[PDB]
């Protein structure tokens, strides 16, 4: 048992803090503003070794296991206020590039994958539908076998980044059945005839993360474009969910340190009665919370990465991971706007911003309710 | 014991919850995607009797008593989703008319009141500073006797309606110890040289209530102008925080009526593994503690007004109802955004803006942390 | 809207209350540490009134409504310290007195009632078995129609007062379907052929109000014993979980208004540091939690059993005000002891054993977590 | 960064699991049920390694760091359900054994430590007073320093094992002020005159533990009895929590594994309408909860352990274990119950027996909130 980072993972961290203080945090707060997600900045980010992951050097990647990976995005959650655009990153490298390499054939990796590794391509994860959020095996969209390759129809929603992106990793029926094997996982690029992307929805959480609907009307999708197996994209779509639900959410770790380093320094630099309002065990006993919060789901991340770099199954882990996490982050950041009153209504500051980017954290990936439901049957109680 | 409403009491309800839906919420979100404050609107919810309250008839005023007066804010908060407005209204009401009303002379009520109870004049509350918030007896701005009155010199913060508003009533101190006679009120006019009021300040909570800073550089105040007796500023700010802090939290209670309304029609509607989402304890029991939070909150609100109507002392009973109405109004925000998963993210809906809306009730008219200071108080723990 | 007793209503609690301290609440520190229920002071306590409730005069009751019968319990649970006494006392009046009062033949009334309401006889409602406690219409016990009556089977648990009771309400099926109409209900005497009451049970929580599990070995029912109709007894069993759940819950309302009188009185006498600890928030924070969800759960109840009074629909009323006093008497329990600090540890002021006691109130008559399915029900979930 | 145990530890945790399985828990049924302290079995989990953590080789110790330490700990908690005999033992460990190992001169250690060390003197440590308990340099006892020593006076309450102990390790004021160096510690033999040893008072949390209070009448202290310098009692007293904070706190883990290990077996067997109870999801919620602080407190605590075994500052992560392990523990305690419904009250599974056993851990070695002021002066809240 050691709970030291290596002096390899302290490099790695430091690295990436100061990547996203001193290049990403730049000018953040008028992109903010502005509800602006910058592309150009994004390929920096991702050219810097953001989209790289466990990729191999072969595609341009650097090997990174997941707790490596997860402490470079818990490093950019703490180093940069644009949690959008880390979001965005993350969710490319995480639903779309690890994907791509862990399944993708010979052909289908040297075509795209060091493009998405290395900052030329962005990508999307289309999976849920209207009718198929939690219910991931009811997605309707069909892609139909037919001669030299599939017939695709169907609608996605909820798809970050498609405004923005250049190839989309897409999920459809390829069986009638709602079984592990029923699903099918083929990479699509824009400008697909019959590909239509829909215009950018605006959000209060995550605000300048784009994301939109898509529509497949007809759209033929050649046989070389299917990623992995025939029904292999069951066991695709949550392979790609394990991996962003543990290192994607590393992002709101770094958020909750940074958060609780600037409700610290208010707590003892704002005087009320004549003293530190941290002096007054209402105060101190939310913000000790919040550390306790951050201490405890920051191990429970950091063994579940670790479980599956030693190749244990850490499913569960993971599930209890995204659920702590994400419930700490949401109450953390109301705990931080109670500690300052008024004060907390500053848009610079930027509390109220930081509690909205926390809210998805719940949601994407698998809501917490699912996450228990997972948690259940490994535990035994969905037998 | 009953737990009817009277037949007055229904009317009076059923009213101002038509005038809510029907002149308030028509073209709301506009005003809302806009952040408008549409003074000429907040006039007519005035007049219609929204700025009336327990003001007698001689000005205009209804002579409504307390629970009167938050059932007609409890329909306010179910019937318009424009929020921002009604809390400009009630605090016009609660902290400016009320106090006026109930301490100024026949001179000042004969010039102002009954402009303020018709839609005439806009008022605002200016009584925290940068250092007097919770401790708000440390305030600093000074109205140092003279010939003739006092001159008035220091800073208000965090002022409701201060953009838009044509008199200010100012608590400073006239003597420079805490005390509670250490501090009066007076009524100056926008206008009046030396009165600095700054630009609206932007903020994601009540996103189209103006506030701003104002600053008193030498305003001379006449004589005439004190509101009450010298050093009655103390008691006449707890008085107006006590109207405050039960009638205008009666918005969140209506607000949170509306949300549980709009939580089980989806609950009921939105399918997922082949049954309504409300079907899974996951969900249902969430729902459920809102439910239960509304229930609860709603007969503490009702009681301490009752209380209040019948004489009798009711400062714990309003800080209790303060306290679990923005407590429970902030987390059953988030437990209808859970309930909805990505779908919450829709600013038409408006989940996430309702949430936004919520945030400041746990802190206006006095922090949660206050309240329970004031209870604890009360219980005789500060003996 | 009325938040006063009637005079009436004062009077029946100052009475309850006088009763229960000068005449229970005497000497129950020995009967508690002797785990002794003294059957000739519950037929005292019967006598005086608490086994009359709702029942006319015609049998020797008082004609109470369910909010005078809540207030006297209420005072009672306020009064007396012997809490499994009390638990006793309001079984035999909720779940035995009052069914056979709404649903009993003339012919059973005569023979029984007035013993029941008098302190003659006492009587135990046998429902719960092993394989159907919360899935109560899953019971196996079955009562098969024969020429005179019925022949009965089976084995019932958790039966409060079996092993002092003269007369079982038993519940069984007269038929072989789950359904709302398979269950009858029936009075059978101590001493029957074939009734097998076992011995007392221990426990630690309410210690001294005997329980046991009691088996039908080929009883001989006569057909004159039955309880309202065939059939009847799902209806009737949840008519008298709905009194029980109501009323008999009062009692942990009027435990909780002693345990806050006590934590309040210590927290000001004790001191640490040169102060009362109630000085400090952390304490006086708990406290404020323990007096809020008093003056709640108190209003919630009152008003499920005026709901009921007034002739209203107040099923899912009562399952809030069952599921909120029962999780606030815990909670609240964990809190007084955490007041009290190595303190609490004595057995003579008896904290932690009002604690044990509260525990069952969150299982008997239905689960919280049954509760919450009948809500859930009741808001249309279950559709 | 590294999850495992290493090899010796793996042993020495399944070495200490047998043997509390194999024999502290047989027969233990019985010593609760008398509320027995066997003081001969006591004295053989001693002499097995109980009462050894880091003591040197020379006077019998294994030279266990504090990770090691804590996991035999945890192995004895998972492994008797006498959690009474355990905290009795545990606490002649940390507070007794080791602030002798690590103060007392060669001439103390050589005369007691060995024969504390294994299992054949039982130490008790007196510190709290009846004015001194969170407050605890408000201590009253004086040893007032005299030819040949001091004269010890005044009274200890709350005191663990003191009506079985052979020695007392008594901390007093050598100086009349309230600071870090006002307090000495001593050993003082029983039956030394003037120590007036109570008779064993009951409790029902932790029932078969002995404790009493002691009373000083003019006891003469020779001068080679003081343990440490004069003055470093505070300090002493100080570091020997530390130790018990954190090692001793590993038996409620230990606890909360095997009670989850029950539930989830329960929740699997346990069938109504149809299914396993686990599987409604009110059930497993809760149950996923047990599991979420079992894994999260027990990672705090073993990084505690490991920083202290670094040589790093422990203080406020061990303040930080001491608090989440009691408070999850009392927690998890009540959701067994509600899981096992009636069938919770079986006084032979023990689950009521198991939460009042919990409830003195967040009291023990300083309360909660004790634990969150020092927390908050860690984390410079009390500057
Ligand atoms: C920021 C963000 C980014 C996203 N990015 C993508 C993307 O890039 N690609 C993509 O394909 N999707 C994306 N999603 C969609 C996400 O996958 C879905 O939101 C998620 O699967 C939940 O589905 P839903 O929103 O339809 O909620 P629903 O499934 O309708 O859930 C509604 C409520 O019902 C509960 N519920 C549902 N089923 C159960 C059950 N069995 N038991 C208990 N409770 C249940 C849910 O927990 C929730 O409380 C994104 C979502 C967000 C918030
Ligand atoms: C929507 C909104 C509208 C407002 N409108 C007006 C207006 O119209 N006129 C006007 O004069 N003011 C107005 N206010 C200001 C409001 O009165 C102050 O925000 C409030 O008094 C709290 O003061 P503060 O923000 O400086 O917080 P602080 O007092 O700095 O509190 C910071 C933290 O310290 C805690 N704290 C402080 N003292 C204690 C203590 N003794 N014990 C325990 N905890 C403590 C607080 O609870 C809080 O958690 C408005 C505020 C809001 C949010
Ligand atoms: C003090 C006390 C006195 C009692 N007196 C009597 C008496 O006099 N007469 C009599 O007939 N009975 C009596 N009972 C029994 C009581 O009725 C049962 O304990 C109660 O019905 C719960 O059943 P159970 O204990 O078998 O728990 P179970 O039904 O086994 O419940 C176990 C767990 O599963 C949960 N669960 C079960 N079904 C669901 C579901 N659909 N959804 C979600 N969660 C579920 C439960 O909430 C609980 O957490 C008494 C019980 C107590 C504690
Ligand atoms: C099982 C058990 C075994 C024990 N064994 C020993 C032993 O062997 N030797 C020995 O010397 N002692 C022993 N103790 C005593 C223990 O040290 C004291 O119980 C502990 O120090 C708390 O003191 P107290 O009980 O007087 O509570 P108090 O100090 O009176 O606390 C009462 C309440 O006030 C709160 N409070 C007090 N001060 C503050 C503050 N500044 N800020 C916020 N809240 C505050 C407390 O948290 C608590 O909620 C034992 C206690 C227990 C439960
Ligand atoms: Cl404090
Ligand atoms: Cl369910």
């Amino acid at each position: 048992m050691d709970f030291n980072l290596s002096n390899s993972q302290s490099d790695i961290y430091e690295s990436a803090y100061r990547f996203a203080c001193d290049v990403l945090d730049q000018d953040a707060q008028t992109r903010i503003s502005q509800k602006i997600l910058s592309t150009e900045l994004w390929k920096k980010a991702a050219a810097y070794g953001f989209a790289h992951g466990p990729v191999s050097h072969q595609f341009g990647g650097s090997e990174l296991g997941a707790l490596d990976t997860a402490l470079m995005i818990e490093a950019l959650g703490k180093g940069s206020r644009d949690i959008g655009l880390s979001f965005s990153l993350c969710a490319h490298l995480c639903a779309c590039v690890i994907p791509l390499y862990r399944f993708g054939s010979s052909e289908l990796k040297d075509k795209y994958l060091e493009s998405l590794v290395t900052g030329k391509l962005i990508a999307a994860n289309a999976a849920t539908e209207p009718d198929a959020g939690s219910d991931i095996y009811n997605m309707q969209a069909t892609a139909q076998p037919c001669e030299g390759g599939y017939i695709l129809n169907g609608k996605k929603i909820f798809i970050t980044n498609a405004p923005i992106a250049d190839v989309f990793i897409i999920y459809a029926k390829t069986n009638p059945d709602h079984g592990f094997l029923g699903v099918s996982a083929f990479l699509i690029e824009k400008g697909t005839p019959g590909l239509n992307v829909g215009e950018v929805i605006p959000k209060d959480c995550l605000s300048n993360c784009p994301w939109s609907e898509i529509v497949f009307n007809d759209i033929f999708i050649p046989q070389s474009q299917r990623i992995g197996m025939e029904g292999a994209g069951g066991a695709i779509f949550h392979d790609s969910m394990i991996w962003e639900k543990g290192c994607l959410s590393a992002l709101f770790v770094g958020g909750l340190a940074r958060l609780l380093e600037t409700t610290l320094e208010y707590a003892k630099a704002r005087q009320q009665f004549g003293k530190a309002i941290g002096q007054f065990q209402s105060v101190s006993n939310r913000i000790i919370d919040m550390k306790l919060r951050l201490e405890q789901c920051r191990l429970m991340l950091y063994r579940a990465c670790w479980k599956h770099d030693q190749g244990q199954d850490a499913e569960a882990d993971i599930a209890m991971s995204k659920l702590l996490i994400s419930e700490y982050a949401v109450q953390s950041g109301l705990d931080a706007i109670q500690t300052f009153g008024g004060a907390a209504m500053d848009q610079e500051l930027g509390l109220v911003r930081h509690l909205l980017n926390m809210i998805p954290s719940r949601i994407f990936s698998g809501t917490n309710d699912i996450q228990k439901e997972i948690i259940a049957r490994k535990l035994g109680l969905r037998g």
